[PDB]
This record gives structure tokens, C-alpha cells and sequence, in this order.
């Protein structure tokens, strides 16, 4: 048997704690030499890190559709790989495949029925895009905007988490689908420049260093019609206060709250909820997995926009399975521009 590397959950940060690289531990394990009928042996190429993973580090995730990671057991998440051996009738050696529950391990034996075969032509061979802009975050942005944005209209969109995986795509799609103005809120001036100089955002606001309320008044002079919310907390309170009658909050995530012992989705404060109700602002829970029937058209559209040169795809790649923990910590504290990716093998 050959020896491979895996990542297991080492320790929990606590419900109110910050996640750190040391919450994960690398181990070496044997990979069995044979696979059974219906299984495939896959070489892991890229793995995702994602904000939802924070709740998987707690003993109770607080959400009925996410299971907690278990101490000393292999971690899992979005991944893409290449089939090395197959005893599944619909998969063969050399196929590229994806799973939402890919073990954090360099080579894996999986049930073939749990994988989706993907076409590398859709990403011009850049496979890591299947974990970002031509993957779940891209789909979340496109389907979120389509289903919850009510964009036809010379509307103004605000995007929080604007320079992240979802946000960087959302702001571009807002322009593609008819917003006249798209304004981004993010955590660094470097990110602000990216948004306006490369991604076509009309304005960018650094929430750490800028006065968010007054910058939104200057950059959104006609108020806010659509809010693509990745962050929640005080930032969302500030945006909501400038939202128009009959506007829409695309409630994508609330990452400002993930290191706190509070339920998801978190309620708005009494003052901000009052504004929401008075202005008839809609704020419905959005779960991209409720729209799996739209993933095909979504991916095909994201791909087409990419290939046309319209959709600009940004990512931050760290190399090596040993860096999964560091990549997660980095993403959670804003180290990533666009999608955080970990490259697990050589790009061939
Ligand atoms: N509803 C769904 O089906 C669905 C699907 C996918 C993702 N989501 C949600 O979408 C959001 C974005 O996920 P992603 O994968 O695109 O991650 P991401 O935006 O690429 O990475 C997270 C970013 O969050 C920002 N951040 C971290 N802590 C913050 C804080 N306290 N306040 C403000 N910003 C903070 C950081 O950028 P800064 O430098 O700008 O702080 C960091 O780069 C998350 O809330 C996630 O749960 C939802
Ligand atoms: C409690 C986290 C809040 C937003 C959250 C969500 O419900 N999903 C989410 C939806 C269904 C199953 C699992 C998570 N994911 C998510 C992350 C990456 C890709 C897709 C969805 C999210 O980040
Ligand atoms: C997308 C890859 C497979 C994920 C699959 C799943 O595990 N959950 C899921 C997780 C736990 C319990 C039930 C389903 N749901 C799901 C569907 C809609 C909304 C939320 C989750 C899914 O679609
Ligand atoms: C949450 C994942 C559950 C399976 C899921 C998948 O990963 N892809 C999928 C593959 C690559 C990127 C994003 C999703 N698609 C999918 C996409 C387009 C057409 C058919 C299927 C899927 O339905």
C-alpha cells in the first residue's frame, strides 16, 4: 500500500473562538491497494476552504443540514480531482470529478455515485475555477441575484465581502444583469482597487478604514436597491439604513458572526428590523443547494461569461495539503483575494 497525507480535526476553537491553523493536524495513512465495485480511486488536485466550515468546527453546527467535523477524523469539503482507477460504470481513468464532501487527503477511495464528472473545456483547463467562479460561489452569486435580487431598472447594488469568492462574482453579475451602479464593501484598500480597476465596480469602500455610512451616501446617491450580503453585523446595519422602499437583501451569508455563539440566520437589531419592515425590504434565507436544478444552466452561463472575457475570475492559491489549516485561517481573516484555493498536486 502507498502512503498518503490527510488532514484531521485536531482541536475545536470554541463557539466564541477564532479558528487557527493548529485546529487541524496533518497525518500520514495507508491507501488500500484495491477498490470495490462502484468505487473509484481519485487523485486530489484542488481543495476549497469556505466560511461555512467554521460551524463544522463546533460540536454542534447549529444548522440541520451541516454535520460537525469529528476530532481526529478526516476533514472534508469541496474538491476536484482526477480518476486514477475505476470500477464504476460511468467513470473512467482520466476523468475529472468533483464532490462537495471531498476528504482532505492526497489520494482517496470514493463511491463513484457521489461524484460529478466535469468538462475542463468549460474552465479552459483551469480546474480550480470549478471551486470558485465556475463553481459553488459563482452559482451562489448568479442564482442568488436571479432568485432574490429582482434586477430587471437602473438599480444600485451594494455587495459586502466584495473581494471574496461570492462577492467578486456577484458585483460583476449585478452589472451584467442590469444594475447601473455596483458598490463594494471590503476589508483592504488593495481589495478596493481590485474591485474598481479590474472588476468594474463603480465604487469600493474599506470598512476597516473608511466611514462606511458617508461613503455609501456619496457612492449610492439614489439609495440601495439590492444588497448582496456576505457579512452581516454592523456593516449590514449600515447598508440596510440606506436601502430603498421595496428593496431586496440577498441573504447569502453573515461571516462577521461565524466566530460567535449565535444562531444562523442572525436576526436584525430592533432598530434595523424596524427600518426593514417600514421600507418593505425583503430578507429571505437563501440556500444555493435549494436550486440544484439550476446548476447546469448556471455553470454554462458562468463559463460563457468567462470565455467571452466578461467575467473576471480572481483566486488566491496556496500550495500543499499541509497548508489547509493555514489557508482556512487566512481566508477567515481576509488574506484571500477572490477564491481561496489549496493546490494539492502538480498542475499537469
Ligand atoms: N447561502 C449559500 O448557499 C452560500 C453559498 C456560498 C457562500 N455563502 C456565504 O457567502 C459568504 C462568502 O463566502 P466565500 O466563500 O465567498 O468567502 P470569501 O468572501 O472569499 O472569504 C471570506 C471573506 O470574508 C471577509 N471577512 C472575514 N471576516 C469578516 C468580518 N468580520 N467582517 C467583514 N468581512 C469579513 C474577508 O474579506 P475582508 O478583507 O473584505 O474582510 C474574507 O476574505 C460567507 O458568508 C458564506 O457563508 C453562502
Ligand atoms: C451556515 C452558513 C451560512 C451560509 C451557508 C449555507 O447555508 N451554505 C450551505 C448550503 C447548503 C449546505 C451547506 C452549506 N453554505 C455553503 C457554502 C459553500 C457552498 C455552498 C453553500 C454557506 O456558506
Ligand atoms: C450539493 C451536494 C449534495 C448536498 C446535498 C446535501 O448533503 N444537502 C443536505 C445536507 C443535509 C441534509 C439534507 C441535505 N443537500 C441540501 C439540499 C438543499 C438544501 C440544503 C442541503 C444537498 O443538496
Ligand atoms: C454541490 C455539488 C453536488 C453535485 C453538483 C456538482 O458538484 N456539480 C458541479 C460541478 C462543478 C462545479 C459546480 C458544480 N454539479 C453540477 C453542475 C453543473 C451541471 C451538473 C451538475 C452538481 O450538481
Amino acid at each position: 500500500m502507498m502512503i498518503v497525507q490527510r488532514v484531521v480535526l485536531n482541536s475545536r476553537p470554541g463557539k466564541n473562538g477564532n479558528p487557527v491553523a493548529e485546529n487541524f493536524r496533518m497525518e500520514e495513512v495507508y491507501l488500500p491497494d484495491n477498490i470495490n465495485e462502484g468505487q473509484v480511486q481519485v487523485r486530489t488536485l484542488y481543495l476549497s476552504v469556505d466560511p461555512y466550515m467554521r460551524c463544522r468546527m463546533n460540536e454542534d453546527t447549529g444548522t440541520d443540514y451541516i454535520t460537525p467535523w469529528q476530532l481526529s477524523q478526516v476533514v472534508d469539503g469541496g474538491g476536484i480531482g482526477i480518476i486514477e482507477e475505476s470500477k464504476h460504470t460511468n467513470l473512467t481513468k482520466g476523468d475529472f470529478v468533483t464532490s462537495f464532501y471531498w476528504p482532505w487527503q492526497t489520494k482517496v477511495i470514493l463511491d463513484g455515485n457521489s461524484l460529478e464528472k466535469v468538462d475542463p473545456q468549460l474552465v479552459d483547463g483551469h480546474l480550480s475555477y470549478f471551486l470558485g467562479a465556475i463553481g459553488m460561489p459563482g452559482l451562489t452569486s448568479l442564482i442568488g441575484i436571479q432568485e432574490k435580487g429582482h434586477i430587471t431598472s437602473n438599480k444600485t447594488m451594494v455587495v459586502s465581502g466584495a473581494a471574496g469568492a461570492c462577492g467578486s462574482v456577484a458585483g460583476q453579475i449585478g452589472h451584467f444583469l442590469g444594475c447601473s451602479r455596483v458598490v463594494g464593501i471590503c476589508g483592504t484598500h488593495e481589495k478596493c482597487i481590485l474591485l474598481t480597476s479590474e472588476l468594474g465596480f463603480d465604487a469600493a469602500i474599506n470598512y476597516k478604514k473608511d466611514n462606511v455610512a458617508e461613503q455609501l451616501r456619496e457612492s449610492c446617491p439614489a439609495g440601495v436597491d439590492v444588497y448582496f450580503d456576505n457579512v452581516g453585523g454592523n456593516i449590514s446595519d449600515t447598508v440596510i439604513s440606506q436601502m430603498n422602499e421595496n428593496s431586496h437583501i440577498i441573504l447569502c451569508g453573515q461571516i462577521s458572526q461565524y466566530n460567535k455563539d449565535v444562531p444562523y440566520p442572525p436576526p436584525l437589531s430592533p432598530a434595523i428590523e424596524a427600518i426593514q419592515k417600514e421600507r418593505n425590504i425583503t430578507r429571505e434565507r437563501f440556500l444555493v443547494l435549494n436550486y440544484k436544478d439550476k446548476f447546469e444552466p448556471g455553470i454554462l452561463q458562468l463559463s460563457q461569461w468567462f470565455k467571452e472575457g466578461k467575467l473576471k475570475i480572481k483566486e488566491t492559491v496556496i500550495n500543499g495539503l499541509e497548508n489547509m489549516g493555514a489557508a482556512f485561517q487566512s481566508m477567515m481573516t481576509g488574506g484571500n483575494i477572490g477564491k481561496q484555493i489549496v493546490c494539492i498536486s502538480e498542475e499537469i
